[PDB]
């Protein structure tokens, strides 16, 4: 099976690719695989697969680490998310994300329904697996349970049947046969929830599956919209059907090739201890418990030689600054543009934490506007902070053409450099605010209201008669014919490759 | 003479550092000298010595480029910054700070005449020479000028005599025998012009000095206080008396080895087009002539094989950089501290353009204090944009102890996800806005006031009971022993010098 359809074969890729490190020596889920793979995300080194981890019993299970992270060269450093979507290593991030965006103008291409697959292989009823028997790994050391869910797909559906959920959100063991997890608005899987909630009669038909094909784990990290069932939209995506089995103990469909599945319900009425983790802002809050949504598990059903995908979150870069970040700035670059804007290009910075967003703004659009920083930034704002899409950006940055918004050394330079504070900033205070980042929830003010800007790094004559300066580089301070020779000389002289 | 106290010793000890390209092949002085300079500087590399200038005549001039500007690896990044000052060559920022704080709280050592010395080997009276046919360069492709004054030293007394400033402000040919620059408040040589031109009986005596002691630049590029002389700071610094020698034409005293030296006036009453000069903030904006401060050149005495430095300054990183932004503050925590605010350390970041300070605040002396993030951001930017040495910054971060403001990236995090937009802030608009800042000289606002803000990325228990987070790092989300053992096993288990 091609990588991006199959996640075993992903990880032959990465293989493949020169970028994996088996590890086949015993290795403890309690916190030594989350810290070489937390070593291994802050230095851009290879994935780690841990073969040989303690409390692994009858198959369950192996851990692959950093499966969405980056890589260390510049020319593939996105390489692990293009193996995500059968994507040349070398993709841009444009790419990447316009591979992405590109089901949104497409027909859907509704899932295939076959009698088995690899994810059958083993089955575990309710007398036959514990939860906390399992080498469920303590991620960050204040954690307040083992995070078996960071990097598997919640499946739920709507009661009526029309709409059918992907998504990734945390959740931890509570019990034998529980979980707890984060069920929040203004995500899908609690627009979700709060429809069964309503309809009063049942706890909600749910299953997780991690290992999912790559194409897939990609749409349950990103905001699609409303009412849009992400398996269609991948087949899209991809060009091809994907092949879905039946769970077993409910009318759920899960992916062939899923690694490990869990079959159960998500309850209407019950809670339990949620939390603390280290999340994806870089923080964890030791004792910070709250109450979460508990989940139900009545089945387990799972690959020979199973492997859990894991993320070990929290300081750059991982799989929530990479997919979260850059997967909500395209669909936010999208939802611009379907209003009107002149937006070309969006990316949330790293540097940023992905609590920023550059916007990439079509200048000669802008020109044809004839309107002011003020209008702009409102009109700007009013339509991201209140979309869905824009729930995790708390600042957006207004650029001009000459920025490349992916860079985020230059996305610094221009918002440093032609955004004045407070005059060419828009505060939001009645928006939907993201209480993960940590002067929110735990900060001065509302947890769930406010503290959203759009600043304007626009210069006024942008908005007018066109940019009015060079920059006082190398680039753009010297002719061509002198730059080549400088170039043509460098080594030459004295002074000091692209793949590396 | 030793490489802090003497130019061309400096010059020797970068060639002895393997920090330095000797070009010995003709190169011009428009722009080919600066562009080299530039591509030095955006890349790290070696200084460029220029000794073949087309247009060099008998003596005047060869160019040393990027004399402040940064070394390509980490562990002497901050190098030809320490042999400016006599410090080992892997010297950190803060010791850089805190030897160019050091004289503070020391007596003056003044400076000591001598009869002569190099800067006396050669002279041109007012018949025999010409700054248009001298080879001074073009910097940038739309510059108003030829800016030969971008790493020299302005002289200027106070009429009665007590106060002898040194700075460096740009200037650039206006003529035969005139130079034009920026003369701006609230700036040393701008407020002793301004006690010249209130008296109204003459012309302020004036000389230019080129390549003077490394010592002595970086003092010129520091915001110490009014009225304090900095041949005598510079004394108390280095721990010796400098040597001064008296100019021919007037009765200021210049270094004695000073590579270049201008004597003249600088007009109480007349002007000329200055500008547009590819500034700080990485912009020019072409045909941005304004007028500046004239200059009156008498007399040029020099040395044997002169070498004049430049700052071939604009987008990251150079001497506007490394210097104005790290020594203002350095300024500014002394400043701090002297109000009785708790400011441990401050640095600029580089990332911001060095339009930021992050100000290290010591958190238990914060708690004692027993106030709120809006009554401490108003006291802090009350003493520091109401000071000359905050002139050039418009945003102040205030950080906690877990920071390093010498690091950019943990002060971008920092800011990120500390400060809640809005409300963790205070705007300061009845203050001095530095007009450089493109968003203040060419913004939607006045160029010379406001514009400016106190961010706050404390934590709320950081003013009350302590730190309540750990960071989700490798640092502190995992036991020391393990920590360990990950590191011990990482070449082992299949990951991958401090020098490089
Ligand atoms: C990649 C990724 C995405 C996480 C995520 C993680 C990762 C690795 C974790 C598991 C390591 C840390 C926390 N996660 C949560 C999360 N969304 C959320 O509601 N709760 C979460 O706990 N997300 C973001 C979420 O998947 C996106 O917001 C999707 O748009 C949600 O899908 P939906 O639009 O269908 O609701
Ligand atoms: C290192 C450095 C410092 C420049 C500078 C440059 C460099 C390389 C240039 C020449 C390349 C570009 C412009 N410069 C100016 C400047 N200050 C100013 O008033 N006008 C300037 O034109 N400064 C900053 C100035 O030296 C500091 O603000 C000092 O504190 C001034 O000394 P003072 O406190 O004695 O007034
Ligand atoms: O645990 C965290 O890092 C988280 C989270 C989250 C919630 C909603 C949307 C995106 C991220
Ligand atoms: O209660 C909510 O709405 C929430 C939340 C949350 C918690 C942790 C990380 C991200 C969001
Ligand atoms: O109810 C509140 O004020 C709250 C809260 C919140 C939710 C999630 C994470 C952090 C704080
Ligand atoms: O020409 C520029 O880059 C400049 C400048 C300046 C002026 C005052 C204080 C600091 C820098
Ligand atoms: O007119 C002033 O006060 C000024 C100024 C200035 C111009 C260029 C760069 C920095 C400051
Ligand atoms: O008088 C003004 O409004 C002005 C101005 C200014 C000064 C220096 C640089 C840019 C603008
Ligand atoms: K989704
Ligand atoms: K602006
Ligand atoms: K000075
Ligand atoms: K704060
Ligand atoms: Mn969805
Ligand atoms: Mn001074």
């Amino acid at each position: 099976q091609p990588a991006h359809l199959c996640f075993r074969s992903f990880v032959e890729a990465l293989k493949v690719d020169n970028d994996l490190v088996e590890i086949n020596t015993p290795i403890d889920p309690n916190l030594e695989a989350a810290a070489i793979t937390r070593r291994v995300c802050e230095t851009n080194d290879k994935a780690p697969l841990f073969n040989n981890l303690i409390g692994m019993k009858n198959g369950l299970f192996r851990i692959l680490g950093a499966p969405g992270s980056l890589r260390k060269s510049s020319a593939d450093r996105y390489g692990r998310l293009a193996r995500h979507l059968a994507l040349p290593p070398t993709a841009s991030m444009r790419e990447i994300l316009d591979k992405m965006l590109s089901a949104s103008d497409m027909p859907p291409i509704p899932p295939t329904i076959v009698p088995t697959g690899p994810c059958k292989e083993n089955s575990l009823d309710d007398s036959e697996f514990d939860l906390t028997e399992l080498p469920v790994p303590l991620i960050h050391k204040s954690d307040g349970g083992k995070y078996i869910q960071t990097y598997g797909m919640h499946i739920v559906q709507s009661p009526d049947g029309t709409w059918t959920n992907w998504s990734i959100a945390r959740a931890m063991v509570h019990d034998k046969n529980h979980l707890t997890g984060l069920v929040i608005p203004p995500q899908h899987i609690w627009q979700i929830h709060q429809m069964w909630k309503k309809e009063g009669r049942s706890d909600v038909p749910w299953a997780l599956a991690f290992g999912v094909p790559p194409a897939a784990i990609m749409a349950s990290s990103m905001p699609i919209p409303d009412g849009v069932t992400e398996a269609g939209y991948v087949g899209a995506m991809t060009g091809s059907s994907l092949e879905l089995v039946k769970c077993d103990t409910n009318d759920l469909y899960v992916p062939a090739t899923s690694e490990i599945v869990l079959e159960g319900t998500l309850s209407i009425s019950e809670t339990g201890p949620e939390g603390p983790f280290g999340e994806m802002h870089g923080y964890i809050f030791p004792g910070d418990t709250h109450l979460g949504a508990k989940y139900k598990v009545n089945r387990i059903t799972y690959r020979n030689n199973a492997i859990m995908p894991m993320s070990s979150c929290g300081r750059l870069t991982d799989e929530t600054h990479t997919m979260i970040g850059s997967l909500a700035a395209a669909e936010i670059r999208k939802l611009c543009q379907q209003n009107d804007l002149p937006i070309t290009d969006a990316f949330a910075p790293f540097e940023s934490q992905v609590t920023w967003v550059a916007l990439r703004v079509d200048t000669e659009k802008l020109r044809a506007m004839k309107t002011t920083s003020e209008g702009f930034r409102k009109r700007v704002g009013d339509v991201v902070f209140n979309h869905k899409a824009g729930y995790t950006i708390h600042r957006l940055v207004l650029v001009g053409d000459d920025i490349d918004v992916y860079e985020g050394k230059d996305v610094l330079w221009a918002f440093s450099t032609r955004c004045r504070p407070g005059m060419d900033e828009t505060l939001f205070e009645d928006v939907r605010g993201f209480p993960g980042i940590p002067y929110m929830g735990h900060g001065n003010g509302p947890a769930h209201r406010g503290g959203k800007v759009v600043s304007d790094a626009l210069m006024p004559t942008e908005y007018t008669t066109g940019r009015n300066w060079e920059a006082a580089d190398f680039n753009q301070s010297y002719p061509e014919d002198l730059k080549q020779k400088v170039l043509d000389n460098w080594t030459k002289m004295g002074f000091s490759h692209h793949h590396h």
